[PDB]
C-alpha cells in the first residue's frame, strides 16, 4: 500500500481583526473562520513516523493568527492567496495550500440614523465564503460563494409539464410557493500568483454584491418555470456582468410549502385559489444544481 | 403514586399564512413555529388507559392550522391568546392552554428601492416569541420576547473592580470586547380574557419594537461597567416606555474574545493598546441574568 | 424600578478529568460540561455598577476547574453539592450556587474480549444531567434526569378511544410504530447540606442506572393504550425502587412514522396490515409530559 | 453561457422499512436518509423552461418509497445499485443516477439478557453511509464509509520531531490524549452493473464491520507517532483484509485536550505527569486526511 493523496492542517480557526481609525475615531471589525490544509512531501510522517516533515497545526493556527496581523483580512479572495503563498513560498516540501474563508456579518448599527462607530450586529446568518487554493507551479485558483440566503416568494412561481409515469403523483401547477437557500459559487480563472490577485482585489468585494444583487432581483421577478429555470438565469448574469469568472455554480434546495386542505371541516376552503394557510415542509426537499461556463 | 402535573399536546407544528391585497396586488407572508400544550382533568389517560380525555395531538394540530385559517395570525400574543381560549372553552375538562409561539422573519425584498410585492429573505435569524398561558379562572398570562440577537462592540466596555482571592486570575480592563446573543423577554399583566388583549393589540407589535430599539441603543451608547450594568439599562426602559409590562427578564450570555499575544513571533505587539487580532472563543461563556420590576 | 430576582455564571465549562491507577496501569476518563450561576446581595452590580460584589465568571470557571482538580468528579450528584456548597461558604454574600452538569459518555472499549484500560467510545449521545441547587439555609435540591435516549418499537403500540369532533382526523389504530426520545428527571429529597450527599453517593449511580433500566423495560413490553400510559408506568417503578426520589418526571416526544399508501402504483399494498414501508416524519411531533409523586 | 453540469433530485428523504417473520414473530427495523441527483440530457429544463425532460423530484421521492418496498433496502451498496440503475434504465435521457444514503442505527435491546423482538435504541450517531454513482455505460461506482465514530485514549500518543521556526511554540510531547471523530471512506473497484453487486453482497456488511474493528483496534493500541501514522496504520489493513477495495480515504480531526496550569493557586499541581484535569477545546482543530491505496 502506498500514499495517493494527503493534506493537513488547521481547521475551524475563528479570528477576529479590528481596524481603529484615529482621525474618525471609527472602529470596523472583521470576523473570519479559516481553514488551512498544506500538501507536499509529508508521506513520510503517515508511512514512517517521519514528523520533520509536519508544519504542526497548532503552527498553522499560529500563522492564520500572524498573517491576519501583518496583512488585511478583507477581501477573503486576497487574505487566503497571502495566506496559501506563505505557506509553499515558505516550506520547501509543501507544494500546495488549501485556505478555506467563511466570513460572518457584522453589519454597523443604525442608530436613529447614524452608523454607530463601534457598535454590530450580525443581521443575517447568510455567509460570504472562499476557496483559495495556491499550488507551486499552478498559481491561485479561487472560488468565491455566497451561502444560506434564504428566501421565499408567495407567487409567480409555476411548475407544469414535467415527465409523467406511474411513478407520478405531484399535480401540475400555474400557482405555487418557491423557497430556497442559495448557494451560489464563482470560480475565477486561474490567477499566475500573489502579484495578479492584488491587481484584481476591487473585483472581489464588487462581484460578491453582484451575485447577491442579480440572485435576488433575478428570483423575486422570474416568473419561475421551475427552480431550473430560474438558478439558470442569475448564473447567464454573474457571467455577463464579471469577464474574469469562468463558471458560476448554483445549487438550490426546493423547501416544500404543502397545501392544507381543510375541506373536512365545516367545509372549510383552504386549497386551490383559496389557499392561505400552508404546512411548510422541514424534509425531504428538492435539491437542483447547475454549472453554467462560457460557450 | 399519583399525577401531580400533567400536560401534552402537539410541538413544532410549522404555519404559513398568505394574505393576498387585491386591490394593491400585494402578498405578505407570516410564518411561525407552534407549540400547544394542554392541562386539565387529564390524568386517567396516563393511570387508567383513558384515552376518552385526549383530545388527540392530531387535533390540535389540525385546530392551530385551522385556527390560523379563521383568524389573523398576528401579533402572535393574540393569535397565541385565540387558541388558547379556543381549548379551554371547547372543552369542558380542558383547564389550561399553553401556547408557545416562534416568529421566523420575511422580510420584504428592496429592489432598486421598492418594496416587491411577493418576495422576502430571512435578514436574520432573531426570533420573535410568545409564551401565552389561558387558564380558566384566571384569564390570560403572556411572556413575550425577543431572541437570538446577536451583537458586538469593538470597544467602550469595561470591567473592573470586581472580587479579587486565591480563584481570581482575570485582569482588570478598562477597554474590552464586548459580544452577546440577547435574550429579552417581558412579561404583561394578566389579561381578563380574549376582549381585553384583542383590546390591547397595537401594544404588541408596538412593545416588540421598543424592547429592540432599546436594546440595540442601549447596548452601542453605554460605556458597560459590566454585562450586568448594560443589561439592567436596557430593562429599566421598556418597563417606563410601556405601562402594562410588570417585568422585563434578560439572560445575556459574555462570548468572549480573547487576546493574542503574539510578542514570541519578532516581538510582534498585538496585546494592550496594540490589540488587533482576536481569538472568538465558543466555550466557555459568561451567562448573566436579571430580572427587573416596579419598586 | 428594581431588581426582582439575578443570577450570573459561567456557562458551557467543558471538564475532563483523568484517573491513573498505577497498580492495574488502568486509566478512566470523565467529561462533564459545567453551568455555574450564583444568586445573593449582587444587585448593586445591576444598578450602581458595583462589580465589588461580582465573583467574576472567569474565576467561578477557575473554581470548577480546581474544584475537579482536588475533588471527585463523579457521581455528578456529589460533584455538583461540593462545587456549589464551596460557593456559598467561601463568599457571605453568596446565598444560592446553581450548579448544572452534563455527562457525556466515555465507554472503554471492548477489544477481542478484553476492557482496554486507556480507549474509549462515545457509544451514545444519551446524557446523564444533574440540576444541584445549594441555597444558604435551605440544604441542596438535586434533580437528576437521563436525556437523549431515542427508542422504536415497531409494534406493540395502540392509540384509540380518544376524543372525536369536528377537529378530529386521527384513525383510531390497535397497531403502530411508537418512538420517543426520553427525558426523565428525578428529583431527591433535600438534604441538608454536604455531609447528607455523601452518605446517599451510591444511590446516585445506582438510580440512574435504574431510570434507564426501567424505561426501557417498559417501553418494550408495554402494549402502550398511550404514550400517557407508558411513561406513567416507568415513573410510578422508579418511585419505588428508590424511596428518597419524591416526583419522577417523563417528557416524551411522540416521533410519528406516517403510513405511506402506494395503491396508486400498480395496486401496491403497504398500509394496514400490508404497511411495511413507512415516512419517519421530523416534524410536527406530540409531545406528552407527566410528573409523578407519592399519594 | 452554456449549461457545463446539472444535476437535479430529492434530498433528506427519510425511509423506514419493517421486516415482520412471521414464525419467530421477530421484527427487524431499518432507517435510511436517501438523496438522488439524476443527470442526463435535461439542459433545456435550465435553458427553455423545457420540463418534459425533468422526472419530478417527487416522482423521484415516490420510487424511493416503491424500491425500498419492492426491494430489500440492506445493504445500502445494493440498496443504491437498485435505485440507481432504476433510473438509468426506466428513462431514456437519464444518464447517471448518484444515491447517497445514511443509516441510522436501530440496535435491538436487550432486556435481562434477552433479544427483544420488537424494541431498539438508537445506541450511537455513529453512521454508515454509501455513495452510489450509476452511469449509463461506466457501471457502478460505490464509496461505503463509516463517520461520527467519536474516540478518546488518554495515554499512548505521542507527538515529537515536527518542524520548529519562528511560527512555532507548541511544546514536543511523549503523552498526551489523542480524541478524533473518525471517517474512513473505502472506494470499491467499479462493478459492470446491478449483478456483479447483488453477486459480492456477503462483502458489503462484512467489509463495513472490519473498518469499523480495524479503527477501533488500530486507535487503542497504537502508541501514535502522530494522527498521520495511525489513520495510515488503520488504512492498511482495511485494504488488505478485503481485496475489492481499490482506496480507504480517512479524514480525523484532532480534538485537543488543552492542559489547564493551576500552580498560581495554592502552588497546585495539573501540569506534565501531574495533568489529571483538562479542558477539552470545541476549537480549533487539527484535521488530517490520508488516501492510501494499491502500490
Ligand atoms: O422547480 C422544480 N423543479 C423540479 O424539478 C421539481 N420537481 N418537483 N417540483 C419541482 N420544482
Ligand atoms: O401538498 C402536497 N404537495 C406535494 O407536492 C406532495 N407530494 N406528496 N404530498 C404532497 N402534498
Ligand atoms: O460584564 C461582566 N460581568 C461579569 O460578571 C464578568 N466576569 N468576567 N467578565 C465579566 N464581565
Ligand atoms: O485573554 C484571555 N482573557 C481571559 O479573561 C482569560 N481567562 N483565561 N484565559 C484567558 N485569556
Ligand atoms: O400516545 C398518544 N397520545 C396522544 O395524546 C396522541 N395523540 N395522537 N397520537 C397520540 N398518541
Ligand atoms: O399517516 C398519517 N397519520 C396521521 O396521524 C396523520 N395526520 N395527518 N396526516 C397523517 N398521516
Ligand atoms: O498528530 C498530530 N499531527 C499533527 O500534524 C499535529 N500538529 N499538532 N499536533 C499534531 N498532532
Ligand atoms: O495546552 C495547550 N496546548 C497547545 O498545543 C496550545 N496551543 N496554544 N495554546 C495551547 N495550549
Ligand atoms: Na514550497
Ligand atoms: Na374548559
Ligand atoms: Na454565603
Ligand atoms: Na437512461
Amino acid at each position: 500500500s502506498a500514499v495517493k493523496a494527503a493534506r493537513y492542517g488547521k481547521d475551524n480557526v475563528r479570528v477576529y481583526k479590528v481596524h481603529k481609525d484615529e482621525k474618525t475615531g471609527v472602529q470596523t471589525v472583521y470576523e473570519m473562520t479559516v481553514c488551512v490544509l498544506l500538501e507536499g512531501e509529508i508521506e513520510t510522517s503517515y508511512t514512517k513516523a517521519d514528523n520533520s516533515v509536519i508544519v504542526a497545526t497548532d503552527s498553522i493556527k499560529n500563522t492564520i493568527y500572524i498573517t491576519a496581523k501583518q496583512n488585511p483580512v478583507t477581501p477573503p479572495e486576497l487574505f487566503g492567496s497571502i495566506l496559501g503563498t506563505h505557506f509553499i513560498e515558505k516550506y520547501n516540501h509543501i507544494h500546495a495550500a488549501h485556505v478555506n474563508i467563511v466570513c460572518h456579518r457584522w453589519t454597523r448599527m443604525d442608530i436613529d440614523g447614524k452608523p454607530h462607530p463601534h457598535s454590530f450586529i450580525r443581521d443575517s446568518e447568510e455567509k460570504r465564503n472562499v476557496q483559495v487554493d495556491v499550488v507551486e507551479g499552478k498559481g491561485i485558483d479561487i472560488k468565491s460563494s455566497l451561502s444560506g440566503l434564504t428566501v421565499l416568494k408567495s407567487t409567480n412561481s409555476q411548475f407544469w409539464g414535467f415527465l409523467r409515469d406511474e411513478y407520478t403523483t405531484l399535480k401540475e401547477t400555474w400557482d405555487r410557493i418557491l423557497s430556497t437557500d442559495v448557494d451560489a459559487t464563482w470560480q475565477w480563472k486561474n490567477f499566475s500568483g500573489l502579484q495578479e490577485v492584488r491587481s484584481h482585489v476591487p473585483k472581489f468585494d464588487a462581484t460578491w454584491a453582484t451575485a447577491r444583487e442579480v440572485t435576488l432581483k433575478t428570483f423575486a421577478e422570474d416568473n419561475s418555470a421551475s427552480v431550473q429555470a430560474t438558478m439558470y438565469k442569475m448564473a447567464e448574469q454573474i457571467l455577463a456582468r464579471q469577464q474574469l469568472i469562468e463558471t458560476v455554480e448554483y445549487s438550490l434546495p426546493n423547501k416544500h410549502y404543502f397545501e392544507i386542505d381543510l375541506s373536512w371541516h365545516k367545509g372549510l376552503q383552504n386549497t386551490g385559489k383559496n389557499a392561505e394557510v400552508f404546512a411548510p415542509q422541514s424534509d425531504p426537499n428538492g435539491l437542483i444544481k447547475c454549472t453554467v461556463g462560457r460557450s
